[PDB]
């Protein structure tokens, strides 16, 4: 009986030094990922919508693009709905499908229901475009690091579809993509032909972005079974600081601050986390000022945090690789 679903909680990173630190930080590009990533996701993309459709294509048309083995798989599905019953796709990006254990990045690509108001349309760009363009702009950035994949652990994606609630947040209105894909990997064996071990055992870690792009985010500690990974966050966000690596910050303004947070957040890694799957959830508390706004939008966004988060995010996935 294989104790490998246990070496998640040994698991070490593999620390980047100067050098490589330099090297990630000139190798992600803010502009690059403006205008070729997220640009195309502010856009009205509710569950259902012609934005979704719109959203998915060039998600995985992105993600196609890169020399990396990723294996996109779109999981579709019914559920109920305050409107009745609806169809939702989750995407899924795994590179090594059979390897036994994922590091996973994850973010919601729907946005939330709106009418139109004054002629102007929700886009949520930190609620989650900025998210998903991160995780594209990762994928791209690593992508020579990634293509030798091709320690039996590697990176998964999952990009989310309806978070949001379609009216107000309530326990059945809200997470249907999350709660959906959470039973799914649940009740699939894993790896294949695995006779008592799930895809969520395989789950080393999710990783769930959301609420990032506003100025002066505080993220914290919500979880102790994965506060050792908040604090290699917080290692990291200190060298790359110190080396010169980050734009426009200081330590008294860092992101990753020593403080904790009892409450519960309701978002897409609480299925998850329900089955025993370890979560670091980077949303930020307090929420952006234009949370659930028209907003929240692109001249809303700092430019200069979303470039320090995607550095401190690539070395932290690198290092979890030991790539
Ligand atoms: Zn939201």
């Amino acid at each position: 009986a294989s104790a490998w679903p246990e070496e998640k909680n040994y698991h070490q990173p593999a620390i980047l030094n100067s050098s490589a630190l330099r090297q990630i930080a000139e190798g992600t590009s803010i502009s690059e990922m403006w205008q070729n990533d997220l640009q195309p996701l502010l856009i009205e993309r509710y569950p259902g919508s012609p934005g979704s459709y719109a959203a998915r294509q060039h998600i995985m048309q992105r993600i196609q693009r890169l020399q990396a083995d990723w294996v996109l798989e779109i999981d579709t599905f019914l559920s109920q709905t305050p409107y009745g019953y609806r169809s939702f796709s989750n995407i899924i990006s795994t590179l090594n499908p059979t390897a036994k254990r994922h590091l996973v990045l994850a973010c919601h690509y729907d946005s939330k229901y709106f009418s139109h108001w004054n002629n102007r349309v929700f886009v949520g760009a930190t609620d989650s475009a900025v998210p998903c363009a991160m995780m594209l702009e990762l994928a791209r950035a690593l992508d020579k690091k990634l293509l030798s994949l091709k320690p039996d652990l590697s990176l998964q994606l999952i990009f989310f579809d309806g978070e949001e609630a379609f009216l107000h947040w309530s326990p059945q209105d809200s997470l249907y993509g999350s709660r959906h894909l959470a039973a799914k990997m649940a009740s699939t064996p894993h790896p294949p032909g695995a006779r008592g071990t799930s895809q969520l055992h395989g789950m080393d870690l999710l990783v769930l972005l959301d609420l990032i792009g506003a100025p002066n985010p505080t993220f914290p500690n919500f979880f102790p079974n994965s506060a050792r990974w908040f604090e290699r966050l917080q290692a990291i966000e200190h060298e790359l600081h110190e080396l010169g690596l980050l734009k426009d910050h200081s330590l008294e303004g860092r992101y990753f601050q020593n403080y904790s947070y009892g409450g519960v957040i309701q978002d897409d890694h609480i299925p998850f986390l329900r089955r025993g799957v370890p979560v670091l959830h980077l949303i930020p508390s307090p929420f952006p000022e234009v949370w659930h706004t028209m907003d929240d939008n692109e001249e809303n966004l700092d430019e200069s945090t979303i470039d320090n988060l995607n550095k401190i995010l690539q070395v932290f996935v690198l290092e979890y690789l030991h790539l």
